[PDB]
């Protein structure tokens, strides 16, 4: 279906209608349209005249509606102003009886064709508007993905006196990450983490929860499973064709989805909701396990770069009135990506996503791919975006001044750390030639060693059916 | 269906190995037993039980008969022609009548075959609803019967009304749960500053005493096809279930779990341990999910989400060691909830409150003040061999050969009524909540007061104003 969640959300009247900034998009269609073909998204040039029509058809017909409604409360009036005046029996048929008074039911009758009209025009704007991309910061890069401007590279690539090897086989070996045999346990791409492979999962999380709590971002735990409209106020679709969002059985319970990022959660905490303006800005941190349907995505069966399901660290901020302040906290997220990841000792390169690559949320995206010496590529770890008023405006996330007064905030989110990548490029680059992996720093208040070796246990053996003999 | 035998049906695994021999040894111990749990099946039911069980062993035995003896045919012909020698060996008597005797065999048995595949399936349907053994010294009868083992503490004294802990965390901001219908649903909530940090605190402190008293950590998929939920006891299917399945309309038997314990009964599903490991201690912290679609509005009492850390055991040879294992997990649970300093008492669950997979179950229940009664915040469970003869969890002895382990689970801490318990016996008169010593370290103060933001206000359409 093409059911907008957000606008049935409305229709219900759960929330208000998402306010676009209509104004601004009508006095300069021409450069949103050319600002629109850059993404390469659904919506293109040639739809934007459709979209601003319907606007304003809609918005004559609501100046139809209204003149109508007060003419029938003035014809209600040449009734009413005739109840204690020539009302004996002259009123019955006065020459004011028809044109005055058959006026008035011809009104009703018009009023009770033009409000679903009204609802029609309504729907038909919002399903299209809805799907209309967040504006272009102007030094956004043009271009696919390969148009990313590199920033910054910290480091350089660890140097070995043998051939790297993979992540999965490192771990294999150590037996910290399984993933074989267990296609009808939990699915293709699931994995284990064990001992170890725990532990520096555990350590990531709490390095980083640490490090942001203690940099004054206030910590939250969200609910994982959330209703649609949530998804799509944040600009993600809950139902695209191939969806990347896993749904519970509608059959059993009625619309409850899987999370792919804290960023949903968090963004519901604020929905219809405002927040002081003294507060500003709001810096929000939260670890949860995030899950990935990932269909029609790069083909990795094995290893830990695509998985379903994850943990992940997220930054999330509400902000000022305008773009300097979220443009700022942006900077800021950012600066404590790279921190992160400087102080876990990697390689990595900062990029400045393109138009293509923006999504339909974000103004302005920075992504970090950290180096991975086994996969022998630069992978993405984390990102960053400011997304403006975007979201703010479909979900109403509002700040208020001391008088009372309403605007809408913008908001902001970064990855803080996301585990399975994290995980890639520490392996990969911390293996050493007996296949023991050291422990960066950072991290060795969380592992008690600074060295990870062959386990004490005897690994399990498989003694199920699906075995040569 | 069964969901482990059409696992098996696949061929994914092995058919489970039910102990039936010790059931027809001693089937009216069995038949008590069983009526004392007032489960789905009764003493009425192993008569029938048996019945297909023996019913299927003759089987087998008659199909064996005939293809020993279609064989025997076979070669009785191949013998006859060789001895004979002749072009015309079509035409012997002899040896028409083998040959006739052979397609009777033949046909004999597409009749058996399918009557086996049948019975097979109508056994195992029937026999995998049979609860695991009692343990003697389990109290008889329904949750009243369950007996006081010991209490550690006392019941906080106030000079006020203790208040309820919803109550307590919206004074001070750290729990949510208002408004939230169409964005996560009844019964789920947000935690917020000193309540993020208490379940922080509560997670990583029996995290890292359970890491440094040996226990192996492990990250576990949350998302499990349903046979790991059946071997484990569970009941996926069970039309009204607890558990949240993913859209099978889009993604194939896909489940979340209400324990970590599904997902570690999963790694080991299939695989042999070493006899010298036992017993393997394992700590894992994951999401829970439950639909608790039975019963419940407001509050973190039973919610549909919440983080709990989870202790998992598989171990030695039989009862002593499953049973010594279980008595040290709940050794921990209990410094545990000492330790966090609060007032509960241990519970020997009676027959009626084991459920299928338990053999032996222990439950603490903790004082929560403002709810004015005990609350369970754990439980224990010793498996035996329940869950590993159905997910075929072996270990391999000295000798070499396979055998099947013990599984234990217990609850190293499940945040929400923990946090209802410590709130409650904290709160102050002022509506603050005194930290104890134990989690102070996690956040950073004695006393949790009022927070410093402005709590959000609702702007939505839904108000008088
Ligand atoms: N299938 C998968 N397997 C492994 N890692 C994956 C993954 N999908 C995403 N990630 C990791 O999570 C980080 C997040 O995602 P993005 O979806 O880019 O951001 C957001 O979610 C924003 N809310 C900021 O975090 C990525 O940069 C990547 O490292
Ligand atoms: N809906 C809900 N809301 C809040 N807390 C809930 C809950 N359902 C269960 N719990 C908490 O999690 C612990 C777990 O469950 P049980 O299901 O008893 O055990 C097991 O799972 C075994 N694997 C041992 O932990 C319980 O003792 C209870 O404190």
């Amino acid at each position: 279906q093409d059911r907008n969640l957000l606008y049935e959300h409305a229709r219900e009247g759960y929330s208000a209608l998402p306010l676009l900034d209509m104004e601004s998009l009508c006095a300069y269609p021409e450069d949103a349209a050319r600002a629109l073909d850059l993404r390469k998204g659904e919506l293109r040039s040639k739809d934007l005249p459709g979209i601003i029509s319907t606007w304003q058809e809609l918005r004559q017909l609501r100046e139809q509606i209204r003149s109508l409604e007060e003419e029938k409360e003035a014809v209600t009036e040449a009734v009413r102003a005739l109840v204690v005046n020539q009302d004996n029996s002259q009123v019955q048929q006065d020459p004011q009886y028809q044109s005055l008074r058959a006026r008035g039911r011809e009104i009703r009758k018009q009023l009770t064709l033009l409000y679903p009209k009204e609802a029609q025009l309504e729907e038909q704007f919002y399903l299209r508007a809805l799907r209309l991309p967040n504006q272009t910061h102007p030094d956004v890069p043009v271009g696919d993905e390969s148009q990313a401007r590199v920033l910054h590279v910290v480091g350089d690539k660890p140097a070995f006196s043998f051939q790297p090897r993979g992540h999965l086989e490192i771990a294999e070996k150590l037996d910290i990450i399984r993933q074989k045999r267990l296609s009808h346990v939990s699915g293709h791409r699931s994995y284990y983490l064990r001992g170890a492979g725990a532990l520096l999962q555990h350590g990531l999380v709490n390095f980083t929860l640490n490090k942001l709590i203690h940099r004054g971002f206030t910590p939250m735990t969200v609910p994982d499973l959330l209703r649609g409209v949530v998804f799509e106020g944040c600009g993600m679709t809950p139902n695209a064709k191939p969806s990347q969002i896993y749904n519970i059985d509608p059959s059993r319970f009625e619309d409850l989805n899987l999370a792919g990022t804290a960023e949903v959660g968090l963004a519901g905490y604020f929905m219809d909701h405002s927040v002081a303006f003294r507060d500003l800005p709001i810096r929000m941190v939260c670890s949860s396990t995030c899950y990935r349907a990932e269909t029609d995505t790069g083909k990795e069966p094995w290893g830990l770069y695509r998985v379903h399901h994850f943990t992940k660290v997220e930054m999330f901020g509400v902000t000022g009135p305008g773009l300097e302040q979220s443009s700022e906290l942006l900077e800021e997220f950012l600066s404590l990506q790279m921190e992160i990841l400087t102080e876990l000792g990697l390689h990595f390169r900062v990029l400045d996503m393109p138009t293509q690559e923006l999504g339909l949320p974000a103004y302005r995206k920075f992504d970090i791919e950290a180096w991975m010496p086994g996969r022998g590529r630069f992978g993405e770890v984390t990102s960053a975006s400011n997304c403006t008023d975007f979201q703010s405006r479909r979900l109403h996330i509002m700040f208020q001044t001391e008088a009372g007064e309403l605007q809408f905030a913008h908001t902001v989110n970064a990855t803080g750390c996301a585990v399975p990548r994290l995980l890639i490029a520490l392996l990969e680059s911390y293996q050493q030639k007996d296949g023991s992996v050291l422990v960066p720093p950072a991290l060795q208040p969380y592992l008690g060693t600074d060295r990870i070796t062959t386990p004490t246990h005897v690994p399990l053996q498989y003694i199920g059916p699906n075995q040569p003999q």
